[PDB]
C-alpha cells in the first residue's frame, strides 16, 4: 500500500532506497514457510508452518473468505472514527487551534481551548468562520465590538474591526454535542480568508472506572483462584488440600462439565455443573464470570501448591505496575519449571487472504524493579490477572477440547502480560482415565483441530501461522 | 472548572456573560435534589435523590473516600496516554505535520505522512529536526544533497541547501517503535529555526475483529437464548415450551442457583447449576459466558413467547445497524407493555466527593428506517445484543439480588442501545413461593440495598444519584 512513488512535482529529484530501512516496512504481502525437514541442527530452532486454507473444502474456503470480508467490513464501518482520518497542519496559516486532546460528553457542552487568530494588526475588519457536524457553536459572553451570526447553529460566524477583540471571543467559544452517540468524534473545521484548519472534537463517555474496594495484602480480599475440572476428581481435590495448606480463606471457583459428577465442597469452595463435554474454554470462561475481586488466578486442576507458590509476590505486580496479567512457573515432577513466555505477532498479508500469526518462545524486555519479571505476549496457564481485563478478553466457548494461546492471541494488544519466574506450582505427573485422554488427545486431523484451524481463520483474519 | 476570567492581555476589553451558556457548561459541583414532597402535578415528573454517602457509617465513609481516591488515581495512572494531552497548533509556523491519523503497531515501523517545511525559495541551509521518546527515525531513501544526523536514533536532523530535496526527504522519513507497549503514543517534536510543532504517534495494535462464522436469518446459528431462574421451574418450562412452538432448534442457556434444582433437559437446551443463592448478575454473566452465537437474547425465566415474539426482527435492528444491544417490549397480563426505555447520565461533581447520576423515563431519538424503535441508554430485561459486547460490559456477579439498570451504567458509553416497541413478549402473571420472595423482596433499608450503595459509590465514583 505504500508506493513510496516519486510525484511530478520532485520526479527530477535523485533517490538512493535505503534496502535495510524498505525492509521494516509493512509490504501486506506476508507468507509462512517451514524449516526445511529432516534432523535438527544445535543452533535453529525449527519453524513449523500451517496453511490454515487447508482446513476448508475449495467451496468452503471461498464461501468462508468472502463471509468473513462481509464480516470485516461491517466491524470496521462500526469501529472507525473521523479521529482516525489522516488530518495534515497546514504551514504558515495565522489559524491557531487544538490539535488533540478536546473531549466532550454526548449532548454536553465545552469551552473549546486555544482558538485564536494571530493575523497581523491593521486590517479594516478580521472574520472567522466555526464549521461542525454533531454539535452547534456558542459563546459564554459577548465581547464588546464582535458580530455574532449563527449561534446555536452548526456554522458560526464572528466577525470584528479589532482584532484582539476577536480572540477574546474565541477564548469564549463553546461546542455542545446535539445528537447522541456512544463513542465518535465531529471534525471541526476553523477557517478565515484563505485559510483553512480541520481539527477534531472527540465525543464520548469518561470510562467505567471500575474501582475496587481493597477491603500488607488481604488475599481473600482481592484474590479468586478459578479453575476447570473434568472428570479428574482426584487431581482437583489435591489442587483444593495444597490451596488450603497456604491460604484457607480464598475462594476457589471450579467449573465443571464431568458426565457423572461428584460432589465438591468445603469451606470457601464454589462449584459450578456444566453440560457434559461443554468443554474447556467454555468452562474457563464461566469460572471467570463467578469472580467478585479485583484479580483472579488461573491454576489448572492439576496443580499443586507448595511455599514456592507465594501469591503475594503476583498480587505486588500488578499492583505496583499497569500489568493485567502476570503468568507464575509451573514445575514438573522432572524438576523443570517453565514460565512459556510466548510472542504472538500478526503480519498483514495480501488484500483477501488474511494475515500470518507468528509464535516464538521468548519475551520482549525484562520488567523494571522486579527481578526474575519480563513482559511478553503469553505465559502458561498459572497466572494472576485483573477480573475484568480477563473478561474483556474471554476464553471463547468454542474452544472447547485443546487451547492455550488462543487466549493470548485474543487478548493480543488487550492485555498487558508479564511473567515472574519466582512464583512456582507444582504439576502432578479406571473408565475415567481412558475417556480423558480420549477429549484431551484427539487425533491431530481430528474435526476438533480442523474446527480451530477455521475458526482462527475466520475470528482473526489469518490466511496460515507459523510455530517455533 | 472552566476558566471564565480574562487573561491579563485582554483584561482591557468587556464582556457580557451568557448566563443561558455558562449554565451549559460543567461546573463540577453536582448535587441530587427531591422534587418537592406532597401531591403530584400533572405535567411534573417525582424526581427521588438516593444520597450514597449515606450508605456509610461517617468514619468508614472518610476511608471510603480516600481509598476510592487512591484507586481512581490508580485507574488513571493506566488508563492515560500522551494522545489525551491538550496540543494546541502553532500559528505562523513554516511547520507542515500530521495532526492526526498516524498511528504505528508495537515494534513495527512506517512513513510518517504529510511532513513538510514551507518556506523561502532559495536560502542558505534549511533544517528540520524530530524527537521521538518510544522510538526512532530513519529514512526509506537518501535524498541527494541531504544531511542526516541521528539515522536510528530518538532524534534526527535533516538539513540542506535544496528546500525541494529537504522536503522529498521528508516524504521518506519513517517511523519505528523501539519499545514494546501494547496501547500507548508518543508525541514527537518537529522542529526548525525558531518554530516547533508537537503531534503525537499512537503505538497500538489493531483491535481483534471477533468475526462470526456463518455455519433469511438462521435464527439458531445467530442466536443464543439465556436466562437465569431460582425456584421457579413451572414458569421457567412454560416459557421453554412457549420457545419451542416458534424457534425448535433455537438454544437456551439456563443458568441456576435453586438449592434443589429440578432437572431441566430437552434438545438444544443447557441447563448449568450454580452454588445456592450465588444470584442474579452472577447467573446472567454465567449464561453470557456459555453463548457462542453472534447474539445473545436476553429472557427471564417468568416470559412466555406468542407470535409477538417475531426475533427476525430484532435480528434484523443489529444486522443492518451499529446498534451492539436492542431491547423489545414485554407484555403485562393486564394488557400494558414496558419497553422501560431509560436515560443515563453521570454528571461531575466536586472532587473528592464523586459524581451525580442522573436517571430519567425515555429515549435519544427515533431509529431512521425502522418505525416504533429508539435509541436510549437502557430497557427492559427483554433484548437482542451482540454477545461479545454484553461480555465486554459484563453483569457485575456482585449484585446477587436486585438490579437491572445497573448493567446498562457499567455499559453507559460502550454500548450502543436501542429500542423496537413491536417485538412482544409476554410476562406471566407454598414453601417455595415464600423462600422465593424472601430473596426477590427485601426491605429497602436491608443489608442488600445497602450493600448496593456502597458498591456503586466505590465502583462508579458516585456520591448521589437522581431517579426520575
Ligand atoms: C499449565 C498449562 O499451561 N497447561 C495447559 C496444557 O496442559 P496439559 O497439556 O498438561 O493438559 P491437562 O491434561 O493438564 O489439561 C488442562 C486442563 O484441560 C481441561 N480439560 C481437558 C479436556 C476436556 O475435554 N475438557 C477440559 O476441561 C482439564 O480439566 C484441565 O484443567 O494444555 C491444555 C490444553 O487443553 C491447557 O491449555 C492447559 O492450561
Ligand atoms: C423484564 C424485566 O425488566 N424484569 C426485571 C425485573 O423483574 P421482575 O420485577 O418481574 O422480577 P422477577 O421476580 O421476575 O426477577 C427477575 C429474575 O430475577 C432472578 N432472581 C431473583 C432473585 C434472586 O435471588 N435471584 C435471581 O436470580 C430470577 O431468576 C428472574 O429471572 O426486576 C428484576 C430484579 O432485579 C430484573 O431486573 C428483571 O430482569
Ligand atoms: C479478608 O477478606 C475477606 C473476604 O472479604 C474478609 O472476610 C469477610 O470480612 C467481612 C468484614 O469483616 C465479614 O463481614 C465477612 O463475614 C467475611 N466474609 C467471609 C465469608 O469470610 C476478611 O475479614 C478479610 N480479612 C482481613 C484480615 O481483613
Ligand atoms: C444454521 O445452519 C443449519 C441449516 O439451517 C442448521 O444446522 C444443522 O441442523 C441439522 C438439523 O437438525 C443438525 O442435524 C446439524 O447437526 C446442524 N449443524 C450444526 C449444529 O451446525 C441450523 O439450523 C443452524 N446451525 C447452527 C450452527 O445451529
Ligand atoms: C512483498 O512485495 C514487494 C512488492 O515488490 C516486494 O518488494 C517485497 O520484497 C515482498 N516481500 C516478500 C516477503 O516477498
Ligand atoms: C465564512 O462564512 C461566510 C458567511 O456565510 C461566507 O460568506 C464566507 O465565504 C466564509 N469564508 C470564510 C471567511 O471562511
Ligand atoms: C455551580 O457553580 C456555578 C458557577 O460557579 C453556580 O452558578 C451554580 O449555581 C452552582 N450549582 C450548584 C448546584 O452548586
Ligand atoms: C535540533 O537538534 C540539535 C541537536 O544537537 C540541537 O542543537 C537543536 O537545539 C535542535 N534544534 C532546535 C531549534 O530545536
Ligand atoms: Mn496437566
Ligand atoms: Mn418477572
Amino acid at each position: 500500500l505504500p508506493d513510496l512513488a516519486p510525484e511530478p512535482r520532485y520526479a527530477h529529484i535523485p533517490v538512493r532506497i535505503k534496502e535495510q530501512v524498505v525492509g521494516l516496512l509493512a509490504w501486506n504481502n506476508c507468507s509462512c514457510e517451514s524449516s526445511g525437514g529432516g534432523l535438527p541442527l544445535p543452533f535453529q530452532k525449527q519453524v513449523r508452518a500451517i496453511d490454515l486454507t487447508k482446513a476448508f473444502d475449495p467451496a468452503e474456503l471461498r464461501a468462508a473468505s468472502a463471509t468473513r470480508e462481509q464480516e470485516f467490513q461491517a466491524f470496521l464501518s462500526r469501529s472507525q472514527s473521523p479521529a482516525d482520518q489522516l488530518l495534515i497542519a497546514p504551514a504558515n496559516s495565522p489559524l491557531q487551534y487544538p490539535l488533540q486532546g478536546v473531549e466532550v460528553q454526548p449532548l454536553r457542552s465545552i469551552l473549546v481551548p486555544g482558538l485564536s487568530l494571530q493575523a497581523a494588526s491593521g486590517q479594516e475588519v478580521y472574520q472567522v468562520n466555526l464549521t461542525a457536524s454533531l454539535g452547534t457553536w456558542d459563546v459564554a459572553g459577548e465581547v464588546t465590538g464582535v458580530t455574532l451570526t449563527g449561534e446555536g447553529q452548526a456554522d458560526l460566524t464572528l466577525v470584528s474591526p479589532g482584532l484582539d477583540q476577536l480572540n477574546r471571543q474565541l477564548q469564549l467559544v463553546t461546542y455542545s454535542s446535539r445528537s447522541y452517540q456512544t463513542n465518535t468524534a465531529d471534525t471541526v473545521r476553523f477557517s478565515t480568508e484563505g485559510h483553512e484548519a480541520a481539527f477534531t472534537i472527540r465525543i464520548r463517555h469518561p470510562p467505567n472506572p471500575r474501582l475496587y474496594p481493597p477491603g500488607q495484602y488481604n488475599i481473600s480480599a482481592l484474590v479468586t483462584i478459578a479453575t476447570k475440572t473434568f472428570l479428574r476428581y482426584d487431581r482437583l481435590r489435591a489442587l483444593i488440600t495444597s490451596i488450603r495448606r497456604f491460604y484457607p480463606t480464598v475462594t476457589v471457583v471450579i467449573a465443571d462439565d464431568s458426565d457423572k459428577p461428584e460432589r465438591v465442597s468445603g469451606p470457601y469452595v464454589e462449584h459450578y455443573l456444566m453440560p457434559f463435554g461443554k468443554g474447556w474454554f467454555a468452562g474457563r470462561n464461566l469460572a471467570v464470570s463467578q469472580v467478585t475481586t479485583k484479580y483472579v488466578l488461573w491454576v489448572d486442576d492439576d496443580f499443586v501448591f507448595t511455599a514456592r507458590t507465594r501469591l503475594e509476590r503476583l498480587v505486588d505486580v500488578l499492583e505496583r505496575t499497569p500489568l493485567d496479567l502476570v503468568g507464575g512457573a509451573v514445575r514438573e515432577i522432572s524438576g523443570f519449571a517453565t514460565t512459556y513466555r510466548q510472542l504472538l505477532s500478526v503480519e498483514p498479508g495480501a488484500p483477501g487472504l488474511g494475515n500470518c500469526l507468528r509464535q516464538r518462545r521468548g519475551f520482549h524486555h525484562e520488567l523494571v524493579g522486579f527481578p526474575g519479571c519480563v513482559v511478553t505476549d503469553g505465559v502458561v496457564n498459572f497466572f494472576l490477572a485483573r477480573t475484568d481485563k480477563v473478561r474483556e478478553v474471554g476464553f471463547d466457548p468454542r474452544l472447547s477440547r485443546v487451547a492455550h494461546l488462543e487466549f493470548f492471541l485474543d487478548g493480543l494488544g488487550s492485555l498487558r502480560v508479564g511473567s515472574c519466574s519466582d512464583v512456582v506450582v507444582d504439576h502432578a505427573s479406571d473408565a475415567g482415565a481412558e475417556t480423558y485422554a480420549r477429549y484431551r488427545y484427539p487425533g491431530s486431523l481430528d474435526e476438533s483441530q480442523m474446527a480451530k484451524h477455521r475458526l482462527l481463520f475466520f475470528k482473526h483474519r489469518l490466511q496460515c501461522m507459523t510455530s517455533q
